[PDB]
């Protein structure tokens, strides 16, 4: 809109709110895996002269392979590898206000699809290959391998919550690798607890690890309403992951009010405009993509 001033992705402004609002992101899921920052695809920026700016982001993300439970470090937690990818772009709306010191990240939206897998194919045809989380030889995996952890803890036993991740490959027979999280058996309530990696091959050999949840802060605060949904694959570039991020519908813009951030108790209010189309984009934009390694970007 008339307002919203177009930046350059590759601005280090523009980078740096990203990777505030994509960590946001991160800490306001208890579902999923952390996501990564490729790149800006695009970025609008509506400045306010006192209650500081507001950012209209177009991200391209990938998926690592850190549960977002985990809260690890953006910087222990890779993009996963290409046959067993998970990519897409999230819209953000973020608030800075640097003379007060202030982020906020009023909301978000973020839609994701696993790689196709015949792109996969036609790269890797003997990779492993992702199958359903419910697929019955994933469930006899997750089951089994939790049975020979609990085996091996006396005092302390623990459930399954869900299968989060399940893969097919062959090592010398049919092989089945998943990854679920647990929680502890009543004995404390029913909440994730960790994520354990199970295994089956072949009168099947089972083989069990799991992590466990730990504390974890970073410079970002906070991060209301947002949704990250996983769409298919494309059977078969813009509009290959859709996304809504429509604070109000009304092209005049809309008021929020941020009081709480700020020390004052009233008379703090943003100015809210509906999402930027693609149209009036950065010639800078998209930004340049930092994965380049072949190994964990999709075709
Ligand atoms: C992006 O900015 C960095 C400096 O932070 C620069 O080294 C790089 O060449 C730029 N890439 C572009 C403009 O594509
Ligand atoms: C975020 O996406 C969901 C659909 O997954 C949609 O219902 C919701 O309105 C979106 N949020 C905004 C602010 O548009």
């Amino acid at each position: 809109l008339s307002p919203l001033h177009p930046l350059g992705c590759n601005d280090s402004e523009v980078l740096a709110v990203a990777g505030f609002a994509l960590q946001n992101i991160n800490r306001d899921q208890k579902d999923g895996y952390m996501l990564s920052l490729n790149r800006v695809h695009d970025v609008r920026e509506h400045y306010q002269e006192d209650m500081g700016s507001l950012f209209y982001l177009t991200l391209d993300v990938l998926e690592t392979d850190c549960h977002v439970l985990s809260r690890k470090a953006q910087k222990d937690c890779k993009p996963r590898m290409f046959y067993e990818s998970v990519y897409g772009q999230c819209k953000a709306m973020f608030h800075i206000n640097k003379p007060r010191r202030v982020l906020y990240l009023p909301a978000y939206n973020c839609t994701l699809r696993p790689v196709s897998k015949r792109k996969t194919h036609t790269t890797c045809p003997d990779c492993p290959s992702p199958i359903d989380l419910s697929n019955p030889s994933a469930l006899e995996a997750a089951t089994e391998s939790l049975a020979k952890f609990n085996s091996k803890s006396p005092s302390k036993k623990y459930e399954l919550v869900k299968v989060t991740k399940a893969m097919n490959q062959w090592v010398s027979g049919p092989a089945y690798y998943v990854e679920y999280l647990i929680k502890e058996a009543p004995c404390s309530d029913s909440e994730p607890v960790g994520i354990c990696q199970g295994s089956t091959v072949q009168e099947k050999s089972v083989t069990v690890t799991c992590e466990f949840f730990e504390s974890q802060s970073s410079p970002s605060v906070t991060a209301p309403r947002g949704s990250i949904q996983h769409l298919p694959e494309l059977d078969d570039p813009e509009e290959a992951f859709p996304v809504q991020l429509d604070l109000t519908t009304n092209p005049q813009g809309d008021t929020l009010d941020v009081s709480f951030l700020y020390l004052e108790p009233g008379d703090k209010k943003l100015v809210v405009l509906p999402f930027p189309g693609k149209e009036q984009r950065s010639a800078e934009c998209p930004g340049p993509e930092k994965e380049n390694n072949p190994l964990v970007l999709p075709p």
